[PDB]
């Protein structure tokens, strides 16, 4: 019938904030699917899934996300362990489908442990805690993996949240440059453009509730009882502002 | 068979301004066919077309115009929703025939609702309202999509019309550079050349009467009862004049 | 027999100015073949050829030389008209053979009318008359298409002819930049190099006699009874000298 | 089988300057075989070869050395003429075998006429006489083709010869850059390296005796009765010295 | 099937420093498998393996790691020798499996001899001893191959160890740029990132005991009886600090 | 058995200077094989080999190393001579196998004569002796071919040897630029990098003994009875230092 009238009638319909925001979340960029990662770990791993996941996290943090490549530069024993992990958990490189595991995904799905492991693994990461201390004193080790974004409570007060993300970004700037010998022709802003979408996706995901995320941030020593960031976090956020 | 004479006699024929301008309008650039878009929505969607159209507008404004691509990085629920929408509405990408739907066409055909939805969607757009506010105070959220051009009454007094279009162009300028990173190095003038044709086409189209367009402008708070643009529009029109 | 003597005997033959110059003309660069264009229009079009040619000229001036592309961004009605024109006149894009019509060729073959149409179509061209007025006051609208080169009488006095071509070139510089987002790394001289060969070919063609061409230039208000260019032409030629 | 001894005895053998220089002349660069070119013209052309050769020289000087390419942008009459010439003379492009004709070879073999034709063809060459006049007053029109090198008497006194060749090189320098746009950024010295071999080859070739070459130079007004270069040559030789 | 809870319980599990560091060592980068290399040499070579290994080390240090490529530019005798070595030892290029020999692996596995051979091979290396002497006086010849890292005792006092490794890195810095010309434009820090992993891997490997490594350092004159680095090492460690 | 002990036992083996240096020589870069060149010349040429080799040397020096290409720009007679040489000696371009002749290889294998021929061929080389005199007075003609490196006695005193190679390098810098219109974006050091490996290979080859090489250098007037370079050589070496 009358198309102009239909458009006009359509414009007169409610602009429902609760409804729209639900769709935004449902349709938002998702870098990885944590619930599917953990389901697949439990599926492939049975009783061994927890111990194997810790190994895989150590592999992700100290060797990276390419299982077949790291095998080419590894001890005979280590290589056999990794081959057995690839075979058991059907591990892939890069960004495969939802139904496929990667080392990075295991690390991100279980970031509550990953971030703690970083306290131990500091001197073996692509960028060491020693280096980070040179940019910002007592740089929080818990922030030293892309996984950490899954620990950030997005409901923190505007300035606290910003401090946390800025402080984390200081690491992300260094890390991205080290793992990519191509971001040489890249400013701070240009490097950020490649890391903030996966960062923000994890910050805003529905995996681990806001309260549980903040509890982790508190237990890690990154915020106090009110969500105010620690001295170290404040220092690292300040360093990000003046970093290039 | 005297061709020079034929060329000459052809030159002696009336240059009828009325007849030629009618041909200009017939042949003019058209970005989309709003009437056909509504018809196709009504056709494919039946009783669900209205709710589906809103979802499709939210997708268009927050994720873009490529339904297959966005699905690769999305929650399981959202991926299922978009898949079904693709199958139900035979969604395509880019600029197919008038007999085919895209996400951008849905938002353009139903601009009256799209522009109200921008108020809610502000923080989630490729260029946020907060970013717009740094260029021009309280930038009108209703102007923050190419769709807005379909709400502009071309019968507005010259200076009021130009103010509306200049204010809108301030957004178009930022948005075009974000969506097409290869326009970052181009001048305002050059970027304008890439958005001006679809803008003017929607401004001057026969879809939705001038009187209804103006009443949307009045309802949105963009003009007053006497056709005069608000302070926010004037501010934004001035920012566009001195923008780079 | 003796090759050296044959070359020497050959060198002793007349260097016939009338004969050589005839060969130059016969062998010169020809961008399009106006007589073949008009023959094909009359062939394909019958009684409708004159009206259709005017439509095609309007299409060429306001949409360009790509019939299948412009159809993708056009009203349903306009698109059906163009499809019928393509089918009837076997229209092609770019530079096909002598035996093939294009919109550009129709415009150039009938430049006596095309140049007059420009007075009407000014504000709808890729570069508007408004813009040209910003570079040179009262810029002659008749000069605002590559077609105009077919109107230039090459027997005009050296300085008058130069003024006409310089004034036209001011437009050609702007036009070439607008239709080619590649001549960004191009100086005035570099842009000229791409437009002067088609310009000069048409200036020197044997289609429309020198006297008839000058009559057009006079009727257009571009020269007086002695071939002296108008004030507007003189201004535009001066602007070309200092343009970059 | 003592190879060092064989190498040694080989070194002890005469270095005969007369014998070696004879080998230099046998093996020297030859740009074209003038005798064969005339023979082929006479063969393919019969009674029409002289008139056809002149047309071919006009083509070579005003359109270039690619008969198939030039045909694509030419009048109907001219296209038919070139087609027939291609078929009658089996014209080729570039540098085929000595048993094949090109347009450039015809002009080179018949340089005595080619160079006189330059007087008439001046405004229509890739570098015009008027352009040459801006570099050196009254630049000799007879020097404005690579063909001219075949008219140079190498037995001229050193300083006269060098003046003729320097004056000619002024043209070669401009012409090489026009014909090969990728030489615009190169130094005079570098451009010289690209034209000097065919130049010297024609200067020193056995086609047309030194005495007849000199009498052409005298007839052309390039040298006087005592072998001395004209003012125009001297001027042009000096302009080449200080050219970039 | 509560995945958040599973993630949470996983986070509550011990972060056992001893257990995690054991996993780091298992999974650590390994450049080559020295034990397997010797086994393969002994296997393929029988009674000739020792003499063949020395030839292979000389090839590695003076020609590189690509046996097929070097053969193309070599004396007849040498080409025959390398061909036979390739056939006898099944030599490969690059980084194949642990069950395959390369020239570089032979030199690395047998580093104690390789490093002594550098004294003799000095003038014939890609970076000569004389060049090293210009950067740091009497640069230790024993350090002038990546192999040297396998002679470094990691149990040396921190400052002595670092001095040995810094002195060695001065060579690694020059050598990496010569071998990979695309590293000439990179910073010291960037070049270091390309040599540090295989360096540290050999430093910390379980092949050859710390005590035997140190006694090689003492025998080579690189440290004294009290573990202290020689003047030459200290000089070279200082040159690395201020190197670009 | 015990791999660590085997490596340690291997390190305890002699580092035999005489033995190692023999392997270096056997394994060194070889650009061409002079003994194989001369054997092939004698094989293919029989009684005509010596005269044909002189022709081939003249061809190499005045036309280059591409027999099929030079034929395309040559007299009928010269071309037939070269075709007969290609057929008889199975000549190739570039760097084919040991068992294949090239013009360059004939020139280098017989450099004792080649270098003498250069005194005659000076003004016909790609870079003339006249040009070289402009860079360094009385530049030694004998040095004006890559072949000359086969004449250099590497046992000359350090400073004399360096003078000889520097003086020769002055030519090599000019020559490499002239035969390669790509080394335009190349410094002196960058050009040297392309010519020193073939230079040094020939300087250090075992073809023609040190004493015989020095005898040639003496007979050429390039060194005196003690091996001290002439004035001309000293001048040319000095010019190389300050050349760019
Ligand atoms: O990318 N979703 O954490
Ligand atoms: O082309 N916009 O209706
Ligand atoms: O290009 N001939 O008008
Ligand atoms: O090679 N010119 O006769
Ligand atoms: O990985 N070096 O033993
Ligand atoms: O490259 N051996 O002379």
């Amino acid at each position: 019938d009358n198309y102009q009238e239909l458009r006009v009638q359509f414009a007169a319909q409610a602009v429902d904030r609760n409804e729209i925001e639900q769709w935004v979340r449902e349709f938002a960029y998702q870098g990885f699917d944590a619930r599917r990662v953990i389901e697949l770990l439990k599926q492939y791993g049975g009783a061994d899934w927890e111990k194997d996941a810790k190994k895989m996290i150590v592999l992700a943090l100290t060797r990276g996300n390419k299982p077949r490549r790291m095998m080419m530069k590894m001890s005979k024993e280590g290589k056999a362990t990794v081959e057995a992990l690839i075979n058991k958990y059907k591990l892939k490189e890069g960004n495969p489908s939802r139904d496929e595991l990667t080392l990075s995904r295991v690390a991100a799905a279980l970031a509550g442990w990953t971030c703690q492991a970083l306290v131990v693994l500091s001197e073996w990461l692509p960028v060491t805690g020693t280096t980070m201390d040179g940019l910002s004193p007592a740089y929080p080790r818990h922030m030293m993996h892309p996984s950490f974004a899954g620990m950030v409570d997005p409901s923190l007060p505007g300035d606290y949240l910003r401090a946390i993300l800025d402080a984390h970004s200081l690491y992300l700037l260094q890390f991205s440059r080290v793992i990519n010998p191509n971001l040489r022709g890249r400013t701070k802003e240009e490097v950020a453009a490649t890391f903030t979408q996966p960062m923000n996706a994890a910050v805003n995901s529905n995996f681990i509730s806001h309260e549980k995320r903040r509890e982790f941030l508190k237990a890690f020593g990154l915020v106090d009882s009110n969500g105010k960031p620690s001295a170290a976090v404040m220092a690292a956020a300040q360093a990000y502002k003046t970093a290039a």
